[PDB]
């Protein structure tokens, strides 16, 4: 039964690989960094989890994913992630989604929800009527000369300050909301603690929602995607 | 028993097909066509047809039936537009490559590549269809996937070189995604000659079939 599986959720980022079990939610982590390869991640997780019991794995991957297969190598990690046999390497079934999609799933409380992930990269996902869809917005033109990701970068924040960057984040939220008509917008990623005063229909996601999204990916049978 | 009007929106024409008798019509679109202009053009072109619902294949990224980006090769006013109200019918919208993929699907793990002005892709596994955006992804030598397989590349470099690049892209995507088969469609499918094993030539009529399936197929997910 899908609902009964014990899940090991893996949140992969440019700084750490974080893991947690559905049976307790307790986090362990190890450094990743710019050279960590796919195989190196698997070996690091396996070692971290050596005294844990898990049936299945859910992985939140910092790049595009199609049907549990990474499509692109990670921007801020090493190579060897695309085409790798994660299921054989872990010796367990594995589901893999883009990292923003995983946090979106964990944040979902019903209806039409847009998730915006303010991390090293700009991520997004949307869930409607329990159907979750990943999005790629980082490369889209916000205006001529300027992609969405460039428009809200940490580089801009460290230059012009929290107040002006927050206004640019609000601009992005308004533009996506006009396109997609969500009931609510959840803002997560590591940078979400940097935002002061959210507009109506907006809430802060908690980082715990990455693991919860991983647990849901297997255990919640109302989820499509 | 719903009758579906499938709309295949491209840079040169908007083509429609009706599920009940498979009749096909077309009219020119062009570089400045707006969303509202498309709806008016389609409604006039389909004036004497009876249709219950609409399936639209949009030349851009779509999220839960809503266009995410204005089309690269058409005009503006597509994002945020109330298609359902403008048509007076229920409307489902997916990316153009996804609709053709849906129409081409015969089971198993199928990767679809659409070769036209640009590069589209979608993948279906066990009746679950997922759109892909590969055009902007890095391929080689600081160039994207779409750079090597675009109509621009074919016209400049010749059919022989272009076909080899298409082959390379299919091999790279196949190694990433492990499909059982690869279906190649789009306006340039007829320019490919000697397809490798596991690769088959799509039929562009499958755009309409995909639209019909988006409403009528009881197993399709997405």
């Amino acid at each position: 039964m899908a609902e009964d599986q014990t899940v090991l959720a893996i949140d992969i980022g440019g700084s750490h690989v974080k893991i947690g079990l559905s049976t307790d939610g307790e986090e362990r982590k190890v450094e990743s960094g710019k050279t960590m390869t796919g195989p190196e991640m698997v070996a690091a997780v396996t070692a971290m989890a050596k005294d844990m019991t898990y049936d299945v794995i859910a992985m939140g991957y910092p790049g595009p994913v199609v049907h549990n297969k990474p499509l692109r190598e990670p921007v801020n990690l090493g190579e060897g992630w695309v085409g790798y046999d994660y299921e054989g390497a872990f010796g367990r079934p594995v589901r893999i989604v883009n990292d923003a999609l995983m946090q979106a799933i964990g944040s979902y409380n019903g209806g039409r929800m847009l998730f915006l992930g303010l991390g090293t990269g700009l991520g997004a996902a949307m869930i409607v009527e329990n159907v979750a869809q990943p999005m790629e917005i980082a490369h889209l033109p916000y205006r001529k000369g300027k992609t969405y990701e460039h428009y809200v970068s940490e580089a801009y924040r460290e230059k012009k300050g929290n107040a002006k960057w927050q206004k640019r984040v609000q601009d992005v939220v308004e533009r996506l909301s006009a396109a997609l008509e969500p009931d609510e917008v959840v803002i997560g990623g590591g940078n979400v603690e940097r935002l002061e005063n959210l507009p109506p229909k907006c809430r802060r996601g908690d980082n715990a929602m990455a693991f919860e999204g991983g647990f849901r990916l297997w255990k919640n049978a109302d989820l499509i995607v």
